[PDB]
């Protein structure tokens, strides 16, 4: 019933480098 989190672990990692890091460009520049 419960969906595996194996692919979710790496999923959040990608969003951390692609999305989160995207905001650091404007943040650090601020």
């Amino acid at each position: 019933k419960k969906k595996p989190l194996l692919p979710l672990l790496v999923a959040g990692a990608v969003l951390l480098l692609v999305i989160l890091v995207l905001g650091v460009m404007v943040a650090k520049k601020k």
